[PDB]
């Protein structure tokens, strides 16, 4: 029976058989007052604290959100809905630690994506036991909260100040700073780490001052707050804050009143109306972001980025090689999973459309000028693969590997890896090949699982990963040192190299995407 | 109709249709006193010289030599055996023009390969017409004696000195020196090209000081001398040409006598006694090649390349991705081109013996050791595929790796190719893979001819290599510089930087083979 004191109160945990091993699960340790009726839109406040001991024998509820009803029956899509009741209630944590209690462990902070409007700290391919049994490492996550009620902002005003969702992240990580010795951590060594909106998150605390000292390096997974859905301008958020009043019928002239109307309407209505605070949008749209609010983020952050403000420390990025694939069954026209999704040359200047909304002509042409013209005009899924790759290096690829070099540029170590491997159980079909998302599970350790149908070549790859992952984090330097591995290179401006991951042999390569960012990154910007 | 004058004689050529325009073919002039009688066994001599006109209009007969029947009214093997009859009388060569006649164009000379054993410059995948009409350029390949005929050496004795062909070879390169102006070529533009034994007679020809003037550069194909087959020691050339005199019945006492003798058997005697000149022997094995003569080589050619001792020019040097697989089915016991050939772990023990013959029993553990570890020990073609690569590595890739290093570090550029396109139209099995050959025919340009079944994407692949070969050849770099193609790095020692050649994207590259260069080149040579 295992109990840990707090500075907030005591807190029970649960011991867990792990590859004839035990770890001990504390999930659902609360972190902040629930940010309810007066609360609801405000910065998070202060854990109270409680006498009696605290059960965190489950995962608690996840913030309010809408959730994914495209396939219903489908495990690819709904593997990633949220599996605990959503509730405004939902600012918890879940730690987890080696047993025997470890003496100065190093913390794993993990952020989860989901766009900004959904996600939640408790799926399954999230789950923190394996790091900790087998890299006797501690992992933290943290609920915080999506959409309008974590990101709304009407700029100034505190009622609503914006970014909620990332103080609520914050104050996790203070919560880590005070309490993490108690189970064993080490305080003065956390790697934060995320994908997508996650590891936007993870590279904004690198920029907010706020964050500065409650962690000490970073890993950014499919994601970084340079990609073009990652941040949200003053303008828009003001627009979408009424036409969310709109909407709801709460606009008014003063504008804490606006708030005060807007935290009387129950969670299903602001959450049924944040599709539409916006005109047209789209499969990769962010109607509720983080924005310069003057506090958690100073100033435009890629100015801050370019001018070399934010913590001096390591960073490990990297990319998926298929990353663009899995949105284009959300609306472009021709696409399917169920099927091969061989679009027509039309189809293609359709699904333009659709990913590229507002959007000169001459962008779109662009678009297809570069990304069209092959070697050679014969094989009949020409189409399809263009526009998967569109959507890819616009939204991912071009910015994480931007964001790496400027950060590289001043004066840090960063390692770059591109992830290559398709994983056996991918339940969407082969033509979407290496798609977003699909590398948690192996950095979460779900292939060292035996009893679960993974190659042998996968649990192999998965061990090496999890391995070069925790020596990032202790060590500040990825490498596999014992096994024979290939050396993962530092990434610098100038030559560029990465490491690519997949169950065969791993190489060093340069400049991944040249051509194809060089247009993203210096033209498309313009049109 | 078409007549040139050359130092000899008169020639006529003949006119042909390629790609809507025409191209110039003098095929079969001589270009040394037919080697019969006295001069059997002897280095070639002066061309005598013909009043009237040669006609040079047809492929004129292939040296001497051993066919290989093990799948007669198989593509895949018989493309490689001799299409013109064979004879003593073999020492003619071929020159393609553009037309109309150049005025001062730079000259592409092939040399075969065929393991010094066998070869014959007619072959369909030599054809020069393609390059002369896409590049004009000029073409020439000649015909060299190969076997006993070309290599018996029974050392310091004329009567058979050791290397014939290799002087044939050398005769020819004069031969354009002194004529090809004629046909509009320059003579001090001239570079080297072959695969296989012709690559190693390039290579050598870079050792030779009477080649030093004959040329001005090099192309490596799949070959190179300090490759295991492709020099024969002192000691194993007396031996062999002894145990020839034993088995044709004329070991001697006086040496010019068994020469002698050895000059009156029929050609069909000779030839049928070389596969027994060697107790155990392998699919590799090369009976009668180079050796050190004191006249075409000096001195063992391991040490003039460590010594800097060379012609200082520019090399081109390459190697297909599966050099080793085509010789496992003469031999490897469970290998098949009619099945996938998944052998055992047992056979592939005994794949080393035929392999590797005499050879120590813990030499061929270590190349078990090196070879048979991995990741992981599922996968049924472990076994066969390593069988392959122990024969491509050791053979071939290793070897034309290391003398790229050596000669680049006296100073001048090379550029180093790894071919991993696999034929549309290959007719050997699947899991043979990239075979060693196989490139030939991308650099003669036998895929632009679009009548012909290869890919577009094979079209435009053929349509870059044959550029690239071009560019080095007139400038030195082999770089295609108007298609917005990948930049081919100089091989350095130190990076090693390589370029892929495969029909989607080509790469740069680092340290082809790292870990099996460093088992063949520094320890196995110890064994
Ligand atoms: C800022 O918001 C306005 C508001 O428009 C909207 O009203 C909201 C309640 C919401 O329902 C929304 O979908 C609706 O459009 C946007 O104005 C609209 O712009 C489009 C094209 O520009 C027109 O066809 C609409 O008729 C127009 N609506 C109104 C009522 O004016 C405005 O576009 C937006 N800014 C940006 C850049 O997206
Ligand atoms: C692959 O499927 C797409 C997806 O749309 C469909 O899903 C199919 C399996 C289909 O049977 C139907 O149930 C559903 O609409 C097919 O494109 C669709 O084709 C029609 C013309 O019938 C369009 O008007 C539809 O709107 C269009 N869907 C989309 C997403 O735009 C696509 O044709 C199909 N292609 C194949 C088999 O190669
Ligand atoms: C140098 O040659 C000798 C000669 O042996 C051979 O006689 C030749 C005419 C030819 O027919 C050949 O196949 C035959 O073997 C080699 O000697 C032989 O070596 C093996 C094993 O070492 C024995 O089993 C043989 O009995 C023996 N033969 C004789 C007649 O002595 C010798 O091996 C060779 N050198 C090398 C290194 O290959
Ligand atoms: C793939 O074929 C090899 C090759 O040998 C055979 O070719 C076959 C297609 C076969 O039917 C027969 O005509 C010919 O011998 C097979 O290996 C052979 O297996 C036998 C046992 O029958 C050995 O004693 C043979 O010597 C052996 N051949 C060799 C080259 O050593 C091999 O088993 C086969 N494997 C498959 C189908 O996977
Ligand atoms: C636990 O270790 C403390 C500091 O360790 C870290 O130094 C940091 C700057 C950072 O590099 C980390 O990754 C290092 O591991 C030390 O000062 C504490 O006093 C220690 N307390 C213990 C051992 O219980
Ligand atoms: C033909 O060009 C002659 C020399 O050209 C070459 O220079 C060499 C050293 C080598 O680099 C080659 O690749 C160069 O192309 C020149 O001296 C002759 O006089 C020329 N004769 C003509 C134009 O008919
Ligand atoms: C907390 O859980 C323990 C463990 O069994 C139990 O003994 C205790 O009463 C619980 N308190 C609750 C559910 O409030
Ligand atoms: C080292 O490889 C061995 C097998 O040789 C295996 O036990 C394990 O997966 C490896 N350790 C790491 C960190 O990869
Ligand atoms: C050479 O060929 C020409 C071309 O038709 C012919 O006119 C001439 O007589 C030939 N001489 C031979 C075959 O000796
Ligand atoms: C250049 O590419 C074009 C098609 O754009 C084609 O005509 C030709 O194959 C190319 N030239 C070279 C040397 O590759
Ligand atoms: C608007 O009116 C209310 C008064 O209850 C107040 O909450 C808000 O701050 C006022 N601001 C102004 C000056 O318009
Ligand atoms: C061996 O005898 C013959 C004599 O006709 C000759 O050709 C050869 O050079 C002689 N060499 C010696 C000295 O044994
Ligand atoms: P990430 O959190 N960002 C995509 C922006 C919509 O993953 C979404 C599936
Ligand atoms: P290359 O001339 N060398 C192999 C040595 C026997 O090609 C043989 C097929
Ligand atoms: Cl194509
Ligand atoms: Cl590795
Ligand atoms: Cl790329
Ligand atoms: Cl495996
Ligand atoms: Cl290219
Ligand atoms: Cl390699
Ligand atoms: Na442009």
């Amino acid at each position: 029976d295992i109990i840990i004191a707090t500075k907030n109160g005591k807190v029970r945990g649960m011991q867990l058989t792990v590859f004839g091993g035990t770890v001990t699960a504390f999930l659902g340790i609360p972190y902040a007052q629930p940010p309810l009726g007066r609360l609801r839109f405000k910065k998070p406040q202060s854990l109270t604290k409680w006498s009696d001991i605290w059960n965190a024998t489950k995962y608690a509820n996840s913030c309010c959100q809408n959730i994914d009803q495209s396939f219903p029956g489908f495990h690819g899509s709904e593997m990633w809905n949220p599996n605990t009741d959503l509730s405004e209630d939902c600012l918890y944590l879940n730690v987890w630690i080696p047993a025997p209690k470890p003496k100065n462990a190093t913390v794993l902070i993990w952020i989860y994506g989901g766009g900004f409007q959904t996600g939640t700290s408790s799926l399954h391919v999230y789950d923190g036991k394996f790091l900790a049994r087998v890299e006797r490492v501690i992992v933290v996550s943290m609920n915080y909260r999506v959409g309008a009620l974590g990101f709304l902002a009407l700029p100034g005003n505190p009622e609503a100040p914006g970014n909620m969702g990332l103080f609520d992240q914050q104050l996790a990580l203070q919560w880590v700073q005070k309490n993490i010795a108690a189970f064993g951590g080490n305080p003065k060594s956390v790697t934060l780490f995320g994908e997508s909106a996650g590891a936007a998150s993870v590279s904004l605390h690198l920029l907010s001052p706020g964050s500065h000292s409650l962690f000490t390096r970073a890993i950014l997974q499919s994601g970084s707050f340079n990609a073009p859905w990652a941040v949200t301008s003053l303008y828009e958020a003001r627009n979408r804050t009424l036409n969310l009043a709109k909407l709801t019928g709460c606009s008014r002239e003063n504008e804490t009143e606006i708030i005060k109307c807007l935290r009387n309407k129950d969670p299903q209505e602001i959450l049924l109306n944040e599709a539409f605070v916006v005109p047209y949008g789209t499969p990769l749209s962010v109607n509720f972001g983080p924005t310069v609010d003057g506090d958690f983020l100073t100033d435009m952050p890629d100015i801050l980025l370019e001018l070399g403000q934010f913590k001096k420390t390591q960073i490990l990025v990297g990319v998926n090689k298929d990353e663009g694939t899995a949105f284009l069954v959300y609306g472009a026209p021709g696409f399917s999973k169920d099927n091969n999704s061989i679009i027509t040359r039309k189809e293609f200047q359709e699904g333009l459309k659709i990913f590229f909304p507002g959007v000169s002509e001459f962008g779109k042409e662009s678009i297809l000028f570069h990304y069209t013209d092959w070697v050679d005009d014969q094989r009949p899924e020409n189409y399809r693969e263009a526009l998967g790759d569109v959507v890819g290096d616009y939204n991912f690829i071009c910015p994480a590997l931007e964001f790496t070099k400027k950060f590289s540029e001043w004066g840090n170590n960063a390692f770059f890896y591109y992830f290559e491997h398709r994983s056996s159980k991918l339940p969407w079909p082969e033509w979407m090949g290496v798609m977003h998302g699909y590398e948690i599970e192996f950095v979460f350790g779900l292939p060292l699982e035996r009893r679960d149908q993974y190659t042998k070549a996968e649990e192999i790859l998965s061990r090496s990963i999890v391995k070069r992952w925790a020596n990032f984090a202790k060590y500040g330097n990825p490498q596999e040192t014992q096994n024979n591995s290939t050396s993962w290179p530092v990434f610098k401006s100038t030559e560029q190299k990465y490491l690519t991951l997949n169950t065969e042999s791993t190489r060093i390569m340069t400049k991944l995407r040249a051509q194809q960012c060089r247009f993203w990154t210096s033209f498309f910007p313009k049109v």
